[PDB]
């Protein structure tokens, strides 16, 4: 079917108000041509959804300071916003990696 790969990952989130921007987990989605997430994967309504084409996918250990930076991802634009992620591990970091790659070079 459509979905590609799914699961938790912590998203670098804007709060938008009194904290900024902090890791929060999240149940993303990766479909053909498509990302969204939840705060939880059952929650009842989606807090974002992007078309994928355009954006790049890159490991970046620069997102963060911790010993989790191995574990960092990042999908960037010149155009739009970029997202910044951490997975489990190194592991599933690259198959995230891997697995949107796929799909962004069929795209290109």
């Amino acid at each position: 079917g459509s979905v590609i790969k799914q699961g938790y990952l912590e998203k670098k989130s804007k709060d938008h108000s009194f904290f900024g921007s902090e890791w929060q987990k999240r149940w993303c989605v990766v479909s053909r041509g498509l990302f969204y997430y939840y705060a939880n994967e059952k929650s009842k309504q989606p807090k974002g959804t992007f078309l994928i084409k355009g954006y790049s996918v890159r490991m970046a250990p620069h997102l963060r300071r911790d010993s989790k930076k191995e574990s960092c991802f990042e999908l960037t634009s010149q155009d739009r916003r970029t997202y910044e992620f951490t997975a489990t591990s190194p592991a599933e970091a690259r198959d995230w990696v891997d697995q949107i790659s796929f799909l962004l070079k069929d795209l290109s």
